[PDB]
């Protein structure tokens, strides 16, 4: 039995992203919840205690504590811009890994003011591709969460279809410690 007991990911979906929400057009908010930290932008994920499961060393999934809240275009007493992303997972493949989300964001609708969207449960959503740095091994003490990430075509659309399929974000960071 392996588990991931420290450490943290490391990874604010997308610096553009964060300014366009806090300084740009969105005018809005970022809000961490349930044990997520700012980390400079960076967002800090601790991994869950018994969220660990490992099929082979280089395959296994870890789930993190944490939730992000994105606020943007406040439209009477509305914000059309209201998505959340919390049970964010890390899947791995040896030097590959996926992050998976899940997502409750407002449709987006078009570029005005005139429209909302409702709610849309986005469950299970994989958000982004990894190419890690180094290849996972759960046999070892450590694994090193550092690598580039490509945007998924789902995320995507989740993300009102601003950007394309195969879009760089922010790169992952941080590392977990496993044991027994
Ligand atoms: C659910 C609703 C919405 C979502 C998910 C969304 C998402 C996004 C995303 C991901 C970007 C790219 C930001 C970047 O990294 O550069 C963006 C940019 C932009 N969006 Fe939104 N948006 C929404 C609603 C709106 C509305 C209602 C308007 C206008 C009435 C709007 C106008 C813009 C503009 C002008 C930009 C370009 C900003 C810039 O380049 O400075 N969006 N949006």
């Amino acid at each position: 039995y392996r588990t991931a007991s420290d450490g943290s990911l490391n990874w604010g979906f997308r610096q553009s992203f964060r300014n366009y929400i806090q300084t740009g057009v969105a005018k809005g908010s970022i809000t961490l919840g349930d044990g997520a930290s700012d980390n400079g932008g960076n967002f800090a994920f601790t991994p869950r205690t018994n969220g660990t499961t490992v099929t082979s060393d280089s395959q296994g999934t870890v789930e993190f504590n944490g939730s992000v809240h994105f606020l943007g275009h406040q439209a009477e007493d509305k914000w059309i811009l209201d998505t959340t992303m919390s049970d964010i997972k890390m899947v791995f493949n040896g030097s590959s890994a996926q992050l998976v989300v899940d997502l409750v964001a407002r449709e987006f609708k078009g570029t005005t003011y005139d429209d909302i969207g409702e709610y849309i449960i986005s469950d299970d959503i994989v958000l982004a591709d990894v190419s890690l740095n180094s290849a996972a091994d759960f046999s070892q003490d450590s694994i090193d969460l550092s690598g580039t990430t490509d945007l998924t075509a789902a995320g995507a659309q989740a993300f009102g279809g601003f950007y394309e399929t195969g879009e760089a974000l922010d790169p992952t960071g941080g590392s977990l410690t496993i044991s027994s």
